[PDB]
């Protein structure tokens, strides 16, 4: 029917720009007024954190259009889909705010002679914020699991991918005096994280180095390395693949941290037969967005593979049903 | 529980919807949306190789697509959906959307707060922008547009052509009036860079030039010894960025002085709307409308533009409604 046509295309439309809206809400505070309150004044807000406020009317026009806000008069009320969407909000952050443009620049991202060198980009200080909330909401259950079953207390622990550094900090509020070495490949995500711990005031508990933790080897920060006993990387086990390269880089981690004992290892997966109308939330972005990027992405069950071959046991295995198909692996 | 399940799905739609917006005006540009009207359907691989494409990106384009409808997936193959051709008749809009705005709407955490909006505190893609406007001109502003140029009075000899973008609109007037010189004036160097290219690619190149300037100035504009020459003004989709009303009333006056021998001036735009419920917005108005106000620039409603020709320097003559996208219009001014 023309109609329905209309109104899905037009609803296809604005959902763009809710999308961007969720996360520039959360970051902006308005998720968390709505949580508490159940309700706001939207000049009162714009005024309140100091925001130009035809544009705030805007994003919660943004917000209303598919239902996550309703607004009467000054008001902006709860939606019905407020919850389930604000639950959900680090992933569209992740999406808009984090990856926006590279969606954005699809055409010249696909075509095979731009795919050379630096043919896309994305903010990591934003990736590593919608992160840090993406670890809470989604992977922390199975990761405090995993550290409540280590069998020992931990004196130096390495994060591989570190990004806001909230996993090393909240590591240290747990086991108060051990020490923490982040390595991130992202000037973005270092520059955060040493804000952060700065702030929270663990900055001599817990370091950061620019780095990639493929050629672990080169990696500046020679010192640590041999004294580091638990070991974590998380959001980013994907990115030592295609199967090759993974297996010889879990043999270089095995090399250069000698007295880890325990090597938490998070992350999502590529699924497999999920029909077109029924993707979750993430599913599609995480996907399509390394696809484009020609970053490969493993199923769970080739992971099963690589373990051992990269010379670790697999001792413990957690499924992560409400993020994609995610895991936690223990490994030792 | 129940209705959890509702919200599942609806907020589910609305990440996907993002993928799909963003792969429209993609598809579109690669030529995926042509073949499949063409053809109502292709072989993704074929279309990947055919097009020197990175295959499993490929993929996720279609994907996305059809996460919402507007294409199916039947084995390896790709097939036009049920909301394909709303879609595909609207393509542009979304262009306008991503790849033109979409570093605006990204940035609305750092675009909103008072203290960051100084100098360029927002960026869009000019290129792409004059891409997407110059099908959204022959899909919703031509009808009235060439109505408009057949009830002139005259036969133009020198057109110019303000927020002149991809340079297509003084191309398509040339093919009318094999005679007309153009010139165009735009204020992004991506828009002249494109139309640049584009007349010199179809022939054009000797009757057409452009300049770089901002028309609310227009009288500080350096190519000003062609101006007096020029007999028809245009000026499509940028009538809104020399607002507010005061302004638009001093801007309209030196474009009267700027173009002593301008008999007509066509001025066609999109205006703000008032009172449309916010589940049923249609299609680019709340692009159209937030977008604007993200950046700071006002939009007059219609009513707004009825006021201000006549102290502008102008009279209005005809008025065209355009109820095909948002509330637009087109003036025809003397
Ligand atoms: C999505 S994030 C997750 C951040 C953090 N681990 C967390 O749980 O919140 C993945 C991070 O890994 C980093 N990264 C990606 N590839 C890397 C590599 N080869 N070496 C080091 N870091 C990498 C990215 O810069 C990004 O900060
Ligand atoms: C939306 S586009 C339309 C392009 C073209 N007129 C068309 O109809 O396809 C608006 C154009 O206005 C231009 N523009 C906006 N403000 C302007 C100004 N003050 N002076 C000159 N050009 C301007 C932009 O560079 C852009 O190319
Ligand atoms: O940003 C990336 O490149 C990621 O891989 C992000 C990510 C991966 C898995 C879960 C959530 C986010
Ligand atoms: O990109 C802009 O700033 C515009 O004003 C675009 C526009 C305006 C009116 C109709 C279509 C596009
Ligand atoms: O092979 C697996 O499925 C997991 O990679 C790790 C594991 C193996 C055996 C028993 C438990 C866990
Ligand atoms: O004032 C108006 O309504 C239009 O701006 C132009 C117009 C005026 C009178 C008759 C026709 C057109
Ligand atoms: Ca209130
Ligand atoms: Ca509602
Ligand atoms: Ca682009
Ligand atoms: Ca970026
Ligand atoms: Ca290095
Ligand atoms: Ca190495
Ligand atoms: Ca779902
Ligand atoms: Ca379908
Ligand atoms: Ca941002
Ligand atoms: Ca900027
Ligand atoms: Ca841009
Ligand atoms: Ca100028
Ligand atoms: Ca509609
Ligand atoms: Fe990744
Ligand atoms: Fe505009």
């Amino acid at each position: 029917s023309e109609a329905q046509a209309r109104r899905a295309v037009a609803d296809i439309f604005n959902s763009t720009l809710a999308s961007s809206a969720i996360g520039a809400a959360w970051e902006l505070g308005a998720l968390d007024e709505l949580r508490e309150n159940g309700k706001l004044d939207v000049s009162d807000f714009a005024v309140r954190h100091d925001l130009h406020e035809p544009a705030v009317v805007g994003m919660f026009t943004a917000l209303a259009s598919v239902g996550i806000v309703r607004r009467e008069g000054a008001t902006v009320v709860v939606g019905p889909y407020f919850d389930e969407a604000n639950h959900h909000r680090s992933l569209f952050h992740w999406l808009n705010q984090g990856s926006g443009e590279l969606f954005r620049r699809m055409p010249q991202v696909l075509p095979n002679e731009n795919r050379t060198g630096k043919f896309y980009q994305r903010d990591a200080g934003a990736i590593s914020y919608a992160c840090r909330e993406i670890s809470e909401r989604y992977f922390d259950p199975a990761f405090w699991a995993a550290v409540d079953g280590l069998g020992y207390t931990p004196t130096t622990v390495a994060d591989l991918g570190s990004g806001s550094g909230e996993r090393l900090i909240q590591i240290a509020r747990r086991f108060p005096g051990v020490r923490g070495l982040g390595v991130d490949i992202a000037d973005g995500a270092i520059a955060m994280a040493e804000k952060e711990v700065a702030a929270k005031g663990f900055g001599d508990q817990i370091s950061f180095v620019r780095g990639d933790a493929r050629t672990i080897d080169q990696v500046s920060a020679r010192g640590e390395f041999a004294e580091v006993d638990l070991l974590t990387c998380f959001m980013m086990g994907h990115d030592f693949w295609p199967r090759e390269n993974c297996v010889q880089t879990l043999r270089k981690l095995r090399a250069a941290f000698p007295n880890v004992r325990r090597f938490l290892l998070g992350d999502a997966t590529r699924t497999v037969g999920i029909p077109d109308r029924e993707l979750p939330v993430f599913t599609l972005g995480f996907e399509f967005g390394h696809d484009m990027m020609g970053v490969y992405l493993p199923t769970l069950d080739e992971w099963d593979g690589v373990f051992e071959e990269g010379g670790w046991r697999c001792v413990k295995k957690h499924a992560i049903d409400s993020l994609s198909v995610s895991v936690v692996f223990e490994l030792e």
